[PDB]
């Protein structure tokens, strides 16, 4: 029943999560004043080339494009990262406006969107185990800002009215993530959470410096969306963004000077 509505959103989520309130919370702010360079940090190394992705699913809280995770096809290295992660899925949360809708923010900046590529530590030997460990995902999240169209996105984008509302799948083969990225791989680093529940302490988050820039359109599109399931009232897919959570005891440490 959590959601992002007036009654059941953010502020609801710690009476059935209680550690949404706990010392690794996430999305954060990035200060960027504040995240120090750690030279020690290592490019990150994403190898996407024999990714295969599945299907795409509306679930009500946002779509998920998913993967085969079965074989190291798709795998998150390199970076603050130890061992091997496998990319499972990615969504996006998104604004009801351009001004609004990214998870993270810098400098208190919030972008229109943001896309989490979600990978699972493959010593723990499938995503639910790993969800149960400090070091068991890493979220490679990227900004997105309104201006030029994302032709990399527009895949997405058009197989949207298919799966309007909650529930509803559709085949989605052959879609090539390496279109989403930007050109750099600079990025800040933090230990965190799910960002929706179970809100699970299990995420070394990687947040890319460079946004993609997508049309409006495109993200129109997103906005087009539906939380309810089919023959329900229609109440539009839109601000499935939680906000900054107090960083606590944490360091943002960036890949870049
Ligand atoms: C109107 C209504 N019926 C049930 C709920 C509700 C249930 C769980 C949550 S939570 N704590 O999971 O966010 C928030 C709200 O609201
Ligand atoms: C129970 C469950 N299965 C998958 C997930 C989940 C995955 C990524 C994220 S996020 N937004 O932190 O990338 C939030 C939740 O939740
Ligand atoms: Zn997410």
């Amino acid at each position: 029943h959590w959601g992002y509505g007036k009654h059941n959103g953010p502020e609801h989520w710690h009476k059935d999560f209680p550690i949404a309130k706990g010392e690794r919370q996430s999305p954060v702010d990035i200060d960027t004043h504040t995240a120090k360079y750690d030279p020690s940090l290592k490019p990150l190394s994403v190898s996407y080339d024999q990714a295969t992705s599945l299907r795409i699913l509306n679930n009500g809280h946002a779509f998920n494009v998913e993967f085969d995770d079965s074989q190291d096809k798709a795998v998150l290295k390199g970076g603050p990262l130890d061992g091997t992660y496998r990319l499972i899925q990615f969504h996006f949360h998104w604004g009801s406006l351009d001004g609004q809708g990214s998870e993270h923010t810098v400098d208190k900046k919030k972008y229109a969107a943001e896309l989490h590529l979600v990978h699972w530590n493959t010593k723990y030997g499938d995503f639910g185990k790993a969800v149960q460990q400090p070091d068991g995902l890493a979220v490679l999240g990227i900004f997105l800002k309104v201006g030029s169209a994302k032709p990399g996105l527009q895949k997405v984008v058009d197989v949207l009215d298919s799966i309007k509302t909650k529930g509803k799948s559709a085949d989605f083969t052959n879609f090539d993530p390496r279109g989403l990225l930007p050109e750099s791989l600079d990025y800040w680093t933090y230990p965190g959470s799910l960002t929706t529940p179970p809100l699970l302490e299990c995420v070394t988050w990687i947040v890319l410096k460079e946004p993609i820039s997508v049309s409006s359109e495109q993200v129109l599109k997103f906005r087009k969306l539906n939380f309810n399931g089919e023959g329900e009232p229609e109440e539009l897919m839109v601000d499935n963004w939680r906000p900054a959570q107090p960083l606590k005891n944490r360091q943002i440490k960036a890949s870049f000077k």
